[PDB]
């Protein structure tokens, strides 16, 4: 439906969110309510969670 791309590189030190590389495309589980979104990572296949304003409709 709607698919995002990383405007920056994220790495985290908490497990359950999805790092990503700039560039990368994501997709969003829930909605885009909040400032951290569950998401899912078209090139991985992980599921974490990334904050909102890394990304941007692609």
């Amino acid at each position: 439906v709607t698919t995002f791309v990383a405007l920056y590189d994220y790495e985290s030190w908490i497990e359950t969110d999805l790092s990503f590389k700039k560039g990368e495309r994501l997709q969003i589980v829930n909605n885009t309510e909040g400032d951290w979104w569950l998401a899912h990572s078209l090139t991985t296949g992980q599921t974490g969670y990334i904050p909102s304003n890394y990304v941007a409709p692609s």
